[PDB]
């Protein structure tokens, strides 16, 4: 007995086609929350007979309506969603000193924990980002209140205890290097022992971590088999200071390879300032890149070069990195990467720039990749998971204006892109995860 | 006998100051919408003896309100809304082939016109817009009609008749030269003759238009004491297909200077690629510059160093510029112009970027100031016409969430910062022009 049976139209991307509409589909969902059949209405009475259920029993879509599949947010900061959009006119250090440390830092207690990170799953859930890579704090009992906060609201999600024993800025947020190893196995432990369903824990070294660190936490990687989370080249500075801490190794890149945080479960956020050698080095390993655009430009890092790394076959995605991108939303990091491609173009740095169609399976089907889960999300396809938003351009208050000609013709190059360029919240009405609707809240 | 008296916060911008937060202050409004008085709440026993007013006719705004002035936006094309949004993934001309010129070349129809001039009204509107200087179309009727529209609902505007004698790329849309002339004499009469409290005409040459039609054009500016708007030094092509066009002349500052389009009532739309030597006209004619940021992001323009233009004291607002940039909110174009300014930190074109208080200025008194209308809006001086909105971050289905921090202490650095990043439509809850409200809509 399925689910959910869908009739209607099925936006989403395939690894040769950035951009596929499937008008007038049906699509249906097992009980056990996976795309069993997806095909041409045509093809209804089939299906009524090989899936043995009842016309009645199809819920069609509005013409004006139509699926995506979940948002994957390939980074972001859950710790830092209190005072997201705040002042950034600060120098770097100083944003860190007065905002992102004090802040993380009031993660010791439970209730500020609790209350943040409640906030910043629901918003992002209804934002459409079913897949959130999170940074969490170095406390470990908080950052487990995270999971267990985005196991109840449905969110699919890695979550990861922050690490470091280095921090000449803000002394008193750090740990020393033997209680952030001791206290990253029992996180990873305490996670695992809840059996949840689609939230795994995932090895965090933080803005600060000693080579011994470094090379304790690849250990714990290795041994255990875990996803790997962490920041690289993401501004000139922090190039000239990994050279100097880490004089005896040639780059930023291997300073993560060589002490086994480099691996083919990796994800790394910015990638700013990465060269193309170590774009070749990535991709051997198979590590991915989590493309933070928002965050590089609102901070004045730099700026990812993606039609390289496309080029070098790195896996990448995007994700907001809330709070040093302001925005929680996807939907403004797809108009920002896109923003961020047109910026290297105009430099005359590439010859041209990525379709919003490409940024839209980067924002899906790419971050999926990113995260190894494109065996079970990230599009439409059969088997996969039901990780999708239904989107009405036309709901209540909507912040798009729809004329003649948006709904008919070829809808991907007009009220498709309306969506992606002017949609927000208040287009996505239903938000499914593994085939459970997770929004509206109950 | 006032019109309104609040009591509440207000935040606005000066000369002196980007951002001014006058706390708990009292603010009173004329029957003729004129700011009477602006003072801390602590002096209403004087101020209510002084202006013979009873204390429950004062409104207590909400703990979590405060108003701000009307957003101003310098550089719009209304006539382009019905597809913005729509794809820009396809090289200049093709856009202007495929969108641009087929929807304007469509306003030959009332009834279309009438359709999307209300609705872009209405969207600039409750977006908190107070004021618009608006592109229409070559067709007079339909241009009236605009400046009919934005009367009924209350906007203050400009409202511009487009003159193009030229148009290789799409025939269909142009004016014989004589026809630009006769038909532009008629538009500004026909709309002087109405007898509009708010609404001007201004003199619009296009993308298209002879040299013989631009000295026209300054003739009737001149003799008819008119504003003008155009657009120059936008992309690379532009600025190389105006060398070509006019051999004559010195650079595409000049075409305009010596044919009488360039006053100190002169609005030019982008000036990405403004020589300094031409800055200094500008400064010397007290002519304007209109940034718009989403626009030459969008379309791979440039960058429009506006830290360069305000050394040369150049006076500058932002513009929205629909639909070569998507989004109809000037709270976007504030986003954009603060990244524009990181971009160029980044590559180190510039020393330091703008910081949000100072784009804010330039979204409301700078704007005010490149329309020549400083001395009747743009903030909270007294006399002034009241144009603001009232701003509620904790609004029904807010974008934000607030965090106890965020509404006391240096509000300039929280709330207000998060709403600017961050707010929408949503938070806008009522929008004043000239004292009369005008959102929501009767
Ligand atoms: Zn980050
Ligand atoms: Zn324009």
């Amino acid at each position: 007995p399925l689910a959910h049976i869908f009739r209607g139209t099925f936006v989403h991307s395939t690894w040769t086609c950035p951009m596929e509409v499937l008008r007038d589909h049906l699509l249906g969902v097992s009980d056990s929350g996976k795309i069993v059949f997806l095909e041409e209405a045509s093809q209804q009475e089939k299906l009524a007979k090989e899936w043995c259920f009842k016309p009645c029993e199809i819920r069609e879509l509005s013409h004006h309506e139509f699926f995506m599949p979940g948002l994957v947010d390939t980074h972001i900061h859950a710790s830092q969603y209190s005072f997201a959009g705040s002042s950034i006119d600060l120098p770097l250090l100083e944003w860190l000193t007065k905002y992102t440390f004090p802040a993380e830092h009031r993660f010791q207690n439970i209730d500020f924990a609790e209350e943040v990170y409640t906030r910043v799953v629901r918003r992002t859930l209804k934002n459409g980002t079913t897949t959130a890579c999170y940074f969490a704090t170095i406390h470990t009992d908080s950052s487990l209140l995270l999971a267990d906060i985005t196991d109840k609201f449905g969110q699919r999600a890695f979550v990861g205890k922050v690490c470091m024993d280095l921090n000449d800025t803000f002394p008193e947020y750090k740990e020393t290097t033997e209680e952030s190893i001791k206290e990253t196995e029992r996180f990873v432990s305490e996670m695992l022992q809840k059996n949840y369903s689609r939230v795994k824990p995932i090895v965090t070294p933080g803005n600060g971590v000693s080579e011994t660190l470094m090379g304790e936490l690849g250990n714990i990687a290795k041994t255990r088999d875990l996803h790997i989370q962490s920041h690289i080249s993401e501004n000139r500075d922090e190039v000239e200071a990994v050279k100097n801490l880490y004089p005896s190794y040639k780059n930023y890149t291997s300073v993560y390879d060589k002490n086994n945080l480099l691996t083919n479960k990796t994800v790394m956020a910015h990638g700013c300032y990465l060269s193309a050698e170590e774009l070749n080095v990535f991709h051997e390993r198979g590590a991915s890149i989590a493309h933070c655009p928002n965050s590089n430009l609102s901070l004045s890092s730099g700026f990812l070069n993606v039609l390289e790394v496309l080029k070098h076959e790195v896996k990448i995605g995007l994700g907001t990195d809330v709070a040093g991108g302001y925005s929680y939303s996807m939907l403004d990091a797809i108009r920002r990467a896109v923003m961020v491609s047109n910026i290297l173009l105009i430099n005359k740095v590439n010859e041209k720039s990525l379709t919003l169609k490409e940024v839209f399976r980067l924002a899906t089907l790419g971050g999926s990749q990113a995260l190894g889960l494109d065996g079970e999300i990230g599009n439409f396809e059969v088997g996969k998971e039901f990780d999708a938003i239904l989107i009405n351009p036309k709901a209540s208050d909507s912040p798009i204006d729809l004329f003649y000609g948006d709904f008919f013709g070829d809808i991907s190059e007009a009220v498709i892109q309306k969506f992606l360029y002017l949609g927000d919240d208040r287009n996505i009405e239903e938000v499914y995860v593994g085939g459970k609707q997770v929004v509206p809240f109950s």
